[PDB]
């Protein structure tokens, strides 16, 4: 049989105390109606907008489309991956249409209270027994907030283990966060023997086990639940679905390392530090040929036009939608790969050369061959994604566009879009 605890069960609340302490709800009535009241318009004012979208991530070989719908706020210039999908923030304001630009700061206010009630908690853990490690395990920058209406799902997955019942998302862990990193979420939705159906919970359960039965609890209109320290880690969660609609909000601590716009703007910089930069034109020319720069400098090519450009570009017209932060941030992504673009072109052109010796030219051909293959399989999955079935099935405003994507015969471009050939001549050549 499988079973769960829920409020109804006498067991819940030692089963709480004794194995999830780092698991806390503060319920509607600890959170002002001024809060309250705030921050639910600003869920309507985005979902009348449109802002919120679902997903078409790339999963284990297949596309799928997310049930939930969602946007990302946070910290301008932050990203935060999710399903191998590198979600891009509309920013909230710290050092638009006023009504979205307006629910940005809402929920930036949100944001605020909910660190300050994390730190707090932390520091009752802490009591239970440096102040920087707190600090910086609530200091979140961005949130995810989600939206599902179950009335439009035909048919939702039982829960797999311990007969919670329908699932808006099944069991996981929150990734890419910053270690121990706490997360807090405010719930919203609308209105014998096990959980309610009709009402919106949270599951729990400990990661590899299913033999202790999992945790269901109820969430009801702005209930906020936290998951501190190293709970995100050591439990896996689920959101078991209700019958009503329901928004939540998800603010986290994003690792945002190698995620920002300026960490990207970074590394472009630092590749075209080998470009001889005088004048923007077809002519690059290369400032050395030394091994470690020209991997360094298609390593990047392959940052920019994977982790960045064919990100953004994949959701169509996902971000402009209810910002334009990003168009100027893509644009001169873009330009910068476009250079790039004539800087490989200029290194096959150098290994092409007829002065070289054989031994320069393969130690070039060694530092580059993984990048440029590298290159060549993540452009067909990419391409492949953009004309899947589900893909097509899209809207047009949402509808993947291949960006950025050229036909050949199209002499703006100094290589070709398909790198086979070019490929498997640098292999070959390395073979003699
Ligand atoms: C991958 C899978 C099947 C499982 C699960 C539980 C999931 C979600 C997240 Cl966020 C995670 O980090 C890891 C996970 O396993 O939930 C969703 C939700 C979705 O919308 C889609 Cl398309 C796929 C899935
Ligand atoms: O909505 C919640 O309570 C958790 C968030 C979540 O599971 C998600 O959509 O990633
Ligand atoms: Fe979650």
């Amino acid at each position: 049989l499988e079973s769960h605890m829920t409020p109804k069960d006498d067991e819940f609340y030692q089963q709480w105390q004794l194995k999830y302490p780092k698991l806390i709800l503060r319920e509607a009535s600890s959170v002002s109606e001024e809060l309250h009241k705030e921050v639910q318009e600003a869920f309507l004012t985005l979902h009348k907008h449109g802002c919120l979208f679902r997903d078409l991530v790339r999963i284990q070989g297949k596309d799928l489309l997310t049930p939930v719908s969602r946007i990302l706020i946070g910290n301008p210039g932050c990203t935060y991956k999710y399903l191998n999908t590198r979600l891009f923030t509309v920013p909230w304001p710290v050092k638009t249409e006023a009504e979205i630009a307006a629910a940005c700061e809402t929920f930036l206010k949100l944001n605020d209270y909910l660190q300050i009630e994390t730190i707090q908690a932390l520091e009752e853990l802490a009591a239970k027994e440096d102040e920087v490690d707190i600090k910086s395990r609530a200091a979140y920058n961005v949130t995810l907030l989600n939206f599902m209406d179950p009335q439009k799902m035909p048919y939702l997955k039982e829960e797999p283990y311990f007969g919670m019942g329908k699932m808006a998302v099944s069991w996981h862990h929150d990734e890419n966060l910053v270690d121990r990193s706490a997360v807090a979420v405010y719930s919203y939705s609308c209105e014998l023997e096990g959980r309610d159906p009709d009402i919106w919970h949270v599951g729990f359960k400990i990661s590899w086990d299913i033999e202790t039965p999992g945790l269901a609890i109820p969430l009801h209109q702005g209930d906020c639940y936290f998951m501190l320290d190293d709970l995100n880690a050591t439990h896996q969660h689920c959101v078991l679905a209700g019958s009503q609609p329901r928004f939540s909000s998800t603010h986290r601590v994003a690792e945002c390392s190698t995620g920002t716009l300026d960490y990207i703007l970074q590394r472009c910089q630092l590749a075209l530090q080998n470009v001889c930069d005088d004048v923007d034109n077809d002519d690059v020319s290369l400032k050395s040929f030394e091994p470690a720069v020209l991997k360094q400098g298609e390593e990047i090519h392959n940052e920019v036009e994977f982790e960045w450009l064919r990100q953004f570009w994949f959701q169509g017209n996902r971000y402009r939608k209810c910002t334009d932060w990003w168009c100027q941030p893509m644009a001169q992504l873009e330009a910068l790969w476009k250079k790039m673009e004539g800087v490989t072109n200029a290194v096959l052109h150098e290994v092409k050369r007829e002065g070289l010796p054989v031994e320069q030219r393969n130690e070039i051909l060694t530092a580059i061959l993984a990048s440029l293959t590298a290159r060549q399989n993540l452009r067909r999955e990419w391409h492949a994604r953009c004309q899947s079935r589900i893909a097509r099935t899209l809207p047009a405003d949402q509808k993947p566009e291949c960006r950025p994507y050229w036909e050949k015969d199209d002499a703006s471009m100094p290589l070709p879009f398909d790198l086979t050939d070019i490929v498997s001549e640098l292999r070959g050549q390395l073979l003699e």
